[PDB]
C-alpha cells in the first residue's frame, strides 16, 4: 500500500512525520519542522572525502604498538565499521517507507549517505594499516565479542521492516497466512518504530561516542593520527545524526505530531529505560574484555565505564528519560578537544 | 526474511548483483565489479551545492519571457521535479532491499542521494523565479498531462516493492493469504527487477535528456543562465546514472552474473523493446501540452519528436536492442555545447 508517488494532492505541512501519506513532491521551500532542513544543510556543508586524509604514518604507528594496544585499536575500528555498515543501509530501508513529510525523507537519505562515507573511510584506514584488509573485514561478521556488543541492533530494524511490510500489504486487522493467524496493529507498528528510533539514538549518541574515546586516546599520544582526523570528521557528522533522532523522539513524545505516538511513548517509558541501560551495559562489557590483556595508556576499563555512564545520563536526559547512573562530571574532559561539536 | 546485517560470513565477490545474501559489511577494498566503485568515486568528485548557484538574474529573465515561453519553461521544470522526486526515493526503497554486493549497494545509495540534490536545485530555481512556489509544486501532483507523460514509472517501482515484500515475508511457493492463493516466484521477481532497471534506464537516458534540450534552448537565447548552470551539473550526474544502469543491464545479459538473469534478459527482450517504444511515444505526446500556447524558434513539436527518435535509437543500441526509428543525424547539434 506504499507508493513512490502518491497521486493525492496533500498539504505536506499537516502530515505526521510518519505513517501519513507517502511523500509525493520533494520540495524544500517550506517545512513542518525546520530542524530537518537545517540538518540537511549542515550535513551537506560538512561533506568530506576520506581519500583526502593522509594516513601514511598510521601503518608504522600501528606496527609499533604493543600487541594488546593493537588489539584495542583494531577491535574498536571493527565495531565502528559494523555500526556504519548497518547505518548506511538501515535508515533508508527501515524509515523511508514510513515517512510522510519531505524534509524528513530527504534528511534520512542524506544521513544514510553520510554513513556510507564513514564506511568508505574505514576502508581507507584499514588498507593503509594492514597488508591484507580481508583479515580485518572477515572478522567483523562472526567476531564473538562484536556480535555481543552490537547484539539487538539489526533485530530492531529487521522487526520494524517485517512489520511494515505486513502493514503495507495487508493493512490493519486479523489475517491468515498458510493456516496461521497474523495480526497487524498500527499501534504495535508505531511502538516498534518508536523503540527502533530510541535504539538508533543510543547507537549514534552512546555506542559511537564510547568508540570515539578509544580512538582519540591514541590521538592524545600522537599516534594513529590519520585515523584521528577521520574519526574527528565522523564525530562531527554523528553530532548531527543524534540531533536528528533526539528531535524526532521529542516531537513524537510531546504529542504535537501524533497524539497516539505520545500515548505510546509514555506507555513504554520503562521498556525504553531498560533498553538504554542494556546498551550501556554492553559497552561496559566490551571495555572490560578489550582491556583484559592489559589496560591501554590514558584509558582503562574503569575510566571507560565511567564515561559510558556519564554520556548515557546526558543522552537519556535529552530524550526525557530518568538517569540510571550517579551524576559526575566528565571523567575524560580531554576528549572535548576532539569532539568539535 | 530481509536482514540489515546478515550473520553468515560470505564471500561478497561471489554473490550475484541482486537476490543473493543481503550485504553485511560495507567494504571497498575489493569489488566483484569495479565499475560501481568507479561510479561512486566519480559522483563523489562531482558533489555540488545548488544554493551556491547564482539564480538572481533568472527572475528578471523569466518575467521577461512571453507567456507561452514561461509555459514551456515551467512545464519542463515541473516534469524534471517530478522525475527527481521519484528518483530520490525509489532506488533506495525498490533496489536497496535486493542488492547483494557492497559496491552496488553504495552506488545505489549514492545515486539516490545525488537525485535529492537535483530536487533541492529545483526548489532553489523555483523559489527565485516565482512568487508562490506552491502553485508550481501542487500542479505537479494534479497536472493531468504531466502525470500522463510519467505514467508507468511509479507503478513499476510500486509493483516491484510489493512483490519483494511478499518474497521476503513468505519466501518462494504458492501461499494462502486471507483465503486467496498468492504465488511468489523468484523467477517472476527477477523479471520484475530486470524490467524495472530497463525502465529506469529509459527514464534517465531518454526522458531526462529531452527535458535537458528544452532547458538549454533557453540558454542558447542567453536567458535562464542560472537554470542552465544547474541543468548542466544535473546532466553531468545523469550521465553517470545511465552509465550505471547500462552496465547493470549489460552485465546481467552477459551471463557473467546470475545465469538466470541472462536467460531472462533474452526471454524478455520484446518487453524491453516495447517499454522503450512506449516511453518514446509518451515524450512525443507531451509536446502537444508543452506547445499548447505556441512554440519557439528552434523548439517545437517536430523538433522534439526528431530528438526523441534520435536519442532513443542511441540508448537502445547501447543495451543491445534493435532500433525502432529511422536513423537520423542529431536534429539539435547545439545541445552538445551544454552536455559535454
Ligand atoms: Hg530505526
Ligand atoms: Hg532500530
Ligand atoms: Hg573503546
Ligand atoms: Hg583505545
Ligand atoms: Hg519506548
Ligand atoms: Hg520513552
Ligand atoms: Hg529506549
Ligand atoms: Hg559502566
Ligand atoms: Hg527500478
Ligand atoms: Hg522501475
Ligand atoms: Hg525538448
Ligand atoms: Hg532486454
Ligand atoms: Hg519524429
Ligand atoms: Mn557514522
Ligand atoms: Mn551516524
Ligand atoms: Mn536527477
Ligand atoms: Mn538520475
Amino acid at each position: 500500500a506504499y507508493t513512490t508517488f502518491s497521486q493525492t494532492k496533500n498539504d505536506q505541512l499537516k502530515e505526521p512525520m510518519f505513517f501519513g501519506q507517502p511523500v509525493n513532491v520533494a520540495r524544500y521551500d517550506q517545512q513542518k519542522y525546520d530542524i530537518f532542513e537545517k540538518l540537511i544543510e549542515k550535513q551537506l556543508s560538512f561533506f568530506w572525502r576520506p581519500e583526502e586524509v593522509d594516513v601514511s604514518r598510521d601503518r608504522i604507528d600501528y606496527q609499533a604498538l604493543p600487541e594488546h594496544e593493537k588489539h584495542i585499536f583494531i577491535s574498536n575500528l571493527k565495531y565502528q565499521t559494523l555500526l556504519d555498515s548497518i547505518q548506511g543501509r538501515s535508515p533508508n530501508v527501515a524509515l523511508l517507507p514510513l515517512i510522510s513529510i519531505p524534509e524528513l525523507e530527504t534528511w534520512v537519505e542524506t544521513w544514510a549517505f553520510s554513513e556510507t562515507i564513514h564506511s568508505r573511510s574505514y576502508t581507507h584506514i584499514i588498507r593503509n594499516i594492514v597488508n591484507d584488509p580481508s583479515v580485518v573485514f572477515d572478522d567483523i561478521v562472526t567476531n564473538e565479542q562484536i556480535q555481543k556488543r552490537a547484539e539487538g541492533i539489526s533485530s530492531y530494524y529487521d522487526e520494524l521492516i517485517e512489520m511494515t511490510s505486513y502493514w503495507h500489504l495487508l493493512g490493519e486487522g486479523t489475517h491468515t497466512v498458510n493456516g496461521k493467524t497474523v495480526t497487524v496493529s498500527l499501534r504495535e507498528l508505531k511502538k516498534k518504530l518508536y523503540l527502533c528510533l530510541m535504539s538508533v539514538n543510543a547507537l549514534e549518541a552512546i555506542r559511537f561516542y564510547v568508540s570515539f574515546a578509544c580512538s582519540f586516546a591514541f590521538a592524545e599520544r600522537e599516534l594513529m593520527e590519520g585515523n584521528a582526523k577521520i574519526i574527528r570528521l565522523i564525530a562531527r557528522d554523528e553530532a548531527l545524526h543524534l540531533t536528528g533522532t533526539q528531535h524526532m523522539l521529542n516531537l513524537l513524545r510531546s504529542g504535537a505530531d501524533d497524539p497516539e505516538m505520545a500515548e505510546i511513548a509514555e506507555e513504554c517509558k520503562q521498556e525504553c529505560y531498560d533498553l538504554f541501560v542494556q546498551a550501556a551495559q554492553q559497552e561496559k562489557d566490551w571495555a572490560d574484555y578489550l582491556f583484559r590483556d592489559g589496560s591501554m595508556i590514558g584509558l582503562n576499563k574503569d575510566i571507560l565505564c565511567q564515561y559510558v555512564e556519564y554520556i548515557t545520563n546526558i543522552r537519556m536526559q535529552a530524550v526525557g528519560l530518568d538517569l540510571p547512573f550517579q551524576t559526575r562530571s566528565n571523567p575524560i574532559p580531554w576528549i572535548n578537544t576532539w569532539l568539535v561539536s
